[PDB]
């Protein structure tokens, strides 16, 4: 170290990141281990073995996306640190602590309801692979040797714009139009609602820092959008394929009388995935 | 990524670090945003230039250390999650938002009492920035590229078992035995309270780590000793420094009746060092 930015001054208190920062403080108290999942686990046990699996696919996807994000953070804050950037890396605390809390949550339903002890790496298509297995681990590492506006903004895009801002946007919204019609799995919900909060800071951190990125060279706008482009194939293919898997395994469908709107849901990622690009300007 | 743990599992809900995690959660609530500094600004108001100053270099000694720490800890997060310990990365989520809010109740202070403007490193002498500017960021930043158990434990000692559970420890008594008696600063202790008990688990987070390297080779042990050993001359240097910082302006001790005993002060850090050392079992 050359020296501290809190020794020779004070922190920049107006910086958006530590105004994001005071908010994650103020809104991030929940604690899943409050939550009661002793109605989750009397739904899940209700259920007739096809229904069962029918929520698999979804936690799946969630399970391993909280755990992938938890641990590909850590190049990003340790980069925007080596710049200096200290407003950043105090907000940073609050996301890699919400998603902790991402991966109990999920985890802790998952024990709840029985099925900890299962595999569910089986519900990982080729294309959920490519992109969390991946993608998202590459371009977050590339920020450890190599933190040009270039790195940071693909490291963002893939990262909140892609992961967080189109997939787990959708996937919030596909547990609301699904269970919560259903009046099932109320601790599971409980805990959606928390991540959606608290997603909305992390979403907030990609807009800034691609922002602030275009904002110095309005071409990096173009890198973005074909970042995001680059993307969108396996986005899709792994929605089509869990529209797939819903489509061959209807019965909790069925039982519960939900006209699952599986053309809807493609519709809210395409959605997403748009405004998402609409809320970076190019100039 | 090669896979998830909470998709092939759960977390490991007995891991010690598990429970610490759970631990910081439940006593992790404090906001450095709400502390009242009102009346620490007019404390500092009333005093005199010299009486002013004598508080500085430990506040200039906490500053730089909550930022260094708080930069610094990424390689370790960084390393255990290559390592696959999913339960130390949660908790460590916890040790790098602490050591935020750590870093900003420090600022917050400086702020309102009207010294954030004040360039506070001249009271970084020579040991002081062997421990911080140096030692600390190169034993962290040596894991990224070396993760070997011996520079797990160098990491370790020098980050948890020296800074926090040494010089820390004893600057958090050193507060209370000279601020807490003279009626002084009460946003200021009010902090230091909530630090301190953050602190524990900072530093039961490097107990573990050491040991569960030392219980696998007890040969391991005798490094951490003398990693110990290599710092200590600058732990007493910095601390020798503070010491005649004080007694070269007394006017504060004066004025408080604060029959400030250094060599109290010194056999407290004296005491924490051999202290640290005691809670790792050779065996
Ligand atoms: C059937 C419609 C498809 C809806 C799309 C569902 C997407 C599943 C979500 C899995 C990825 C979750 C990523 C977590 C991101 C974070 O924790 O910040
Ligand atoms: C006059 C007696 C000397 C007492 C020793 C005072 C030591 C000052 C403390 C500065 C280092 C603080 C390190 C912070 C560690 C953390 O935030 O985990
Ligand atoms: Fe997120
Ligand atoms: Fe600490
Ligand atoms: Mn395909
Ligand atoms: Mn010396
Ligand atoms: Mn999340
Ligand atoms: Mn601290």
């Amino acid at each position: 170290h050359d020296g501290f930015q809190t020794v020779k001054a004070t922190i920049d208190w107006e910086h958006p990141m530590f105004k994001l920062y005071e908010k994650a403080k103020r809104n991030g108290k929940w604690n899943p281990a409050d939550i009661d999942f002793s109605q989750d686990q009397k739904d899940f046990a209700s259920l007739t073995s096809e229904e069962k699996i029918s929520a698999l696919p979804l936690v799946a996807g969630f399970s391993a996306g909280e755990e992938a994000i938890t641990l590909d953070i850590l190049p990003m804050a340790h980069a925007l640190a080596r710049q200096g950037r200290l407003e950043d890396v105090l907000f940073l605390t609050t996301f890699m602590h919400d998603e902790a809390k991402h991966v109990e949550m999920f985890s802790r339903w998952q024990q709840a309801v029985g099925i900890g002890q299962m595999d569910l790496s089986v519900f990982h298509n080729d294309h959920y692979k490519r992109i969390f297995y991946e993608a998202l681990p590459e371009a977050m590492n590339r920020l450890y040797a190599d933190d040009s506006p270039e790195a940071v903004i693909r490291a963002a895009t893939v990262y909140n714009m892609i992961v967080e801002g189109t997939l787990a946007e959708s996937g919030y919204y596909t547990f609301r139009q699904i269970y919560k019609k259903a009046g099932l799995f109320p601790g599971l919900l409980q805990g959606i609602d928390y991540l959606n909060m608290d997603e909305g800071r992390h979403i907030q951190f990609g807009i800034y820092t691609i922002q602030r990125i275009v904002n110095e060279d309005e071409r990096y706008y173009e890198l973005f959008i074909r970042y995001m482009d680059e993307l969108w194939p396996h986005v899709i293919g792994y929605v089509d394929y869990l529209t797939e898997l819903g489509k061959r395994q209807q019965q909790l469908a069925r039982t519960y009388a939900l006209e699952i709107d599986y053309d809807l849901l493609r519709h809210y990622v395409i959605k997403q995935f748009n405004l998402r690009k609409k809320q970076i300007s190019r100039t």
